[PDB]
C-alpha cells in the first residue's frame, strides 16, 4: 500500500481537530475490512487506509504562537487538507497556514468546507467557497481547479449517514487528486529522527518518515549529527498497529536500536547507512531571500545576521558570511553565503533549508558546497 503523508490545517477551531477524527472513524466503520505505534506515539499524527492508500496525518493546531510546530510538519506533506468554516468564511490563520504551505512548497491543497450543517443558504456557501478560491489563487495554489468538500466534520464523526458521504467524498479526493510520491528506494538508508521513546524490556525507538533507502532488522547503523557520530544496529521495524522487517523511503515508523540510551539520541540527528553523510558546520549555499510580496522580510540585513535554519526535523542558529564587497541583504534578493552553524548537522551538497527569523520566513535555499 503506498504510503502517503496529509495532514490538517487552518484557522483556529475551524474543525481541524474533529474532521481528522470524522477521517478515521468514518474510513473504518466503511472501508473496515497490537501495541505497535511507530510516529503515532505523537497525539497529533495519525494513520488510516482506503481502499488503495495508506495515509500518515498529522493534525496542526491553528494559533499563530504555534506556526513553528507546523513547518517542519508541512514540509514533510505530500498534501494538505485546508478546514474552512462556512460560517467564518477565511480568517487570520486560513491566510498565514495557506502562505506557510507556499513558502515550504506543499505541492496539493485540498479544502474541506466545514460546519455546513450549520449553514442552510446554498448562496452563502457558494460565496464562501468562491473566496477560498481567490485567497488560494493569491498564493500561488490552483485557486479555480481545487477540490472543495462541503460537509459537517461534527455530524459525521457523530453517525450521520449523510454527512459520513461527505468524509468520504474528502478521502476519494486525497486518493485523485494527490499524485502517488516517488521514493528514493534505490539510495542508501537515511532518516530524520522526530520523537525518540524509550520502551521497557526493548531498548530505544526513534522515529520519522524514511527519507529514502531500506533500513532492514539487523543492518546497522550511524546516529548522525549535533552530537558525536554513534553506532548501532535496527533491532526492529515498526508502523501503527504492526511490526515489520524493513522500512522503506516514503514510509513512517519507529526504528528499535540496540545499546544505546534515550538520552543519546536526539530531533534533528538522521540515522543513516555506516559511512554515507558527514556532520558538517560550516558550508556555501545560494539562498533566496523572500520579498515582502512573499511574506519575507520589510528590510535588509547585514554580516552577523542570526537566524534560525530549518535542516529536515530541525533548527540551529547559524551566523553568515557575506561575499566580498558586499554589505547588505536586500528582500527579494538571491546570494552566496557562507553559513556557520553553533553546531553540526549532517548534510552534503543538494540539502534544502529554510532560513526563519523574528516569527517568519526569511529564506529558502539549498546547501552548495559543504566545508565544516
Ligand atoms: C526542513 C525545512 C525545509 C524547508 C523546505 O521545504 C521542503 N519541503 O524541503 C523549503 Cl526551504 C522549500 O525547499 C522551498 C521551496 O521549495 C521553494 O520553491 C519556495 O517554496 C519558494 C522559494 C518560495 Cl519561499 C516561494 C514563496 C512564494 C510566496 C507567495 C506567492 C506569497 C504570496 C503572498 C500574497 C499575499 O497577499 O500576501 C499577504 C501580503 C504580503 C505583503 O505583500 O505585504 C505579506 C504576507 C500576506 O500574507
Ligand atoms: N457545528 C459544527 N461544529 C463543529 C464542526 N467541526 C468542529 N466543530 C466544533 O467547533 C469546535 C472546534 O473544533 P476542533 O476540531 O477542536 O477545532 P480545531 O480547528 O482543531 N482547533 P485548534 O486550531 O485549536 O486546533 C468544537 O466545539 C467542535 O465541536 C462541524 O462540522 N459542525
Ligand atoms: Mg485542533
Amino acid at each position: 500500500k503506498p504510503h502517503v503523508n496529509v495532514g490538517t490545517i487552518g484557522h483556529v477551531d475551524h474543525g481541524k481537530t474533529t474532521l481528522t477524527a470524522a477521517i478515521t472513524t468514518v474510513l473504518a466503520k466503511t472501508y473496515g475490512g497490537e501495541k505497535a505505534r511507530g510516529i503515532t506515539i505523537n497525539t497529533s499524527h495519525v494513520e488510516y487506509d482506503t481502499p488503495t492508500r495508506h495515509y500518515a496525518h498529522v493534525d496542526c493546531p491553528g494559533h499563530a504562537d504555534y506556526v513553528k510546530n507546523m513547518i517542519t510538519g508541512a514540509a514533510q506533506m505530500d498534501g494538505a487538507i485546508l478546514v474552512v468554516a462556512a460560517t467564518d468564511g477565511p480568517m487570520p490563520q486560513t491566510r498565514e497556514h495557506i502562505l506557510l504551505g507556499r513558502q515550504v512548497g506543499v505541492p496539493y491543497i485540498i479544502v474541506f468546507l466545514n460546519k455546513c450543517d450549520m449553514v442552510d443558504d446554498e448562496e452563502l456557501l457558494e460565496l464562501v467557497e468562491m473566496e477560498v478560491r481567490e485567497l488560494l489563487s493569491q498564493y500561488d495554489f490552483p485557486g479555480d481547479d481545487t477540490p472543495i468538500v462541503r460537509g459537517s466534520a461534527l455530524k459525521a464523526l457523530e453517525g450521520d449517514a449523510e454527512w459520513e458521504a461527505k468524509i468520504l467524498e474528502l478521502a476519494g479526493f486525497l486518493d485523485s487528486y494527490i499524485p502517488e510520491p516517488e521514493r528514493a528506494i534505490d539510495k542508501p538508508f537515511l532518516l530524520p529522527i522526530e520523537d525518540v521513546f524509550s520502551i521497557s524490556g526493548r531498548g530505544t525507538v526513534v522515529t520519522g518518515r524514511v527519507e529514502r533507502g531500506i533500513i532492514k532488522v539487523g543492518e546497522e547503523v550511524e546516529i548522525v549529527g549535533i552530537k558525536e557520530t554513534q553506532k548501532s544496529t535496527c533491532t526492529g521495524v515498526e508502523m501503527f498497529r504492526k511490526l515489520l522487517d524493513e522500512g522503506r523511503a516514503g514510509e513512517n515508523v519507529g526504528v528499535l536500536l540496540r545499546g544505546i540510551k534515550r538520552e543519546e539520541i536526539e530531533r534533528g540527528q538522521v540515522l543513516a547507512k555506516p559511512g554515507t553523510i558527514k556532520p558538517h558546520t560550516k558550508f556555501e549555499s545560494e539562498v533566496y531571500i523572500l520579498s515582502k510580496d512573499e511574506g519575507g522580510r520589510h528590510t535588509p540585513f547585514f554580516k552577523g545576521y542570526r537566524p534560525q535554519f530549518y535542516f529536515r526535523t530541525t533548527d540551529v542558529t547559524g551566523t553568515i558570511e557575506l561575499p566580498e564587497g558586499v554589505e547588505m541583504v536586500m528582500p527579494g534578493d538571491n546570494i552566496k553565503m557562507v553559513v556557520t552553524l553553533i553546531h553540526p548537522i549532517a548534510m552534503d551538497d543538494g540539502l534544502r533549508f529554510a532560513i526563519r527569523e523574528g516569527g517568519r520566513t526569511v529564506g529558502a535555499g539549498v546547501v552548495a558546497k559543504v566545508l565544516s
